[PDB]
């Protein structure tokens, strides 16, 4: 049917994501290790990095959410219809992410470690938001592949 | 002059690869975290970005060592001689780091966890080596970049 | 079931490498011919293009283990144990001609035909032992499949 190829789709954006997800913390990690050991080129890299790596999250997050919203028009169901619930707030919180990311990036640009040190715990705390938001969505997902 | 721009070229290379080496070793840190942890598919994905990056880096040694090759045929003299006698040892060292990762990757989609830390844990010992080779090299160039 | 998207997963991974394995086996040829004329040039632009598709191949075989070791923890049969065993084995053979290639192209920015030409040799032995593990690979993939 057409709701298959929607859920096969789907289901390809979310392992892509959760490997853009893999690179993201792997980059995050290397900046928060670069800015506590002071070496401003290396933070300065791996905050371009997780920056890449984030945007990328952000768009898969945009893709999920056209094809939920697809799969509701072709095949009906309360749990597809969650599943966009969740995909849209996980969309708002990624695009949050970016925002502080954005900061974060301007703040160590100007060199000034108070917005830096503000903004990047900020960025951690909406990654985990989002991370909690994308395991309820596979699991949504999971739940919608075996109906 | 030919050796303006192959010096010129070099520096673009060595440029270059120290980013890949920066994504290189926040891929290697990360698959060391998910090892710890245990999260076998994470470690998969850190491990298939760490050969990657690795590929990468070889690609770039080897570059340089074509490079250097060119700039001694642009010298009626032994000055260069040094600079490619450092590239050829840092390709050899880049070429051994990414034998030993192959073979933890092998491993570690084998199950063989013993060989996976032995490999693993010379991998890391051989990039530190490369290290010291890229750092040497780059200082043997900045006395060549005078002229 | 989790089995048939593996399933499915894994003709696609191996479809894939069989085209990374013809391009690989176009740039050798290529380069061999470079190498023969003495088009020393010509023939650094094939063995980099030999090296990228090789790591390509060396992922894909990487990918190939993993997906049958997941399918052999899913049904532990002597089938399913078969196609692990040969998996593991052309992962061994071709990580061993890429490291065969890699010392291949180092001998041919070094200079050094003697050693570039044995590996050479040796690098397309390898890659004959693989094809053969490969196509045993996928004649045990259909006694999986079909069923
Ligand atoms: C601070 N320790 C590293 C780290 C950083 C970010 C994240 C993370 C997970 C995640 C899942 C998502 F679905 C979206 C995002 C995001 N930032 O958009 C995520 O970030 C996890 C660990
Ligand atoms: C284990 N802590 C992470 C880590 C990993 C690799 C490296 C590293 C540096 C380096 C420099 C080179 F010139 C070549 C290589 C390489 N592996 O080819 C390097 O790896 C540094 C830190
Ligand atoms: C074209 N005449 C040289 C030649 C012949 C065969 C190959 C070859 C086939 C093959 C199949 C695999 F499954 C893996 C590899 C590899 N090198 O990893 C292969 O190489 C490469 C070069």
């Amino acid at each position: 049917s057409d709701a298959q190829e929607i859920l096969s789709r789907l289901n390809s954006v979310l392992e892509a994501a959760w490997k853009t997800i893999l690179n993201l913390a792997s980059a995050t990690d290397a900046a928060e290790k670069a800015y506590k050991e002071g070496r401003e080129e290396d933070l300065a890299t791996y905050l371009d990095q997780a920056a890449s790596y984030q945007s990328q999250v952000d768009q898969y997050a945009v893709e999920t959410v056209r094809l939920l919203a697809e799969l509701k028009k072709v095949f009906p169901d309360e749990e597809a219809d969650r599943a966009l619930q969740i995909a849209e707030k996980l969309l708002k919180t990624v695009q949050e992410a970016s925002k502080t990311l954005d900061t974060a990036v301007a703040a160590a640009a100007n060199g000034d470690e108070e917005t830096f040190a503000k903004a990047f715990n900020q960025f951690v705390s909406l990654g985990n938001q989002a991370d909690t938001l994308f395991t309820q969505l596979q699991r949504t997902l999971t739940n919608l592949n075996k109906k």
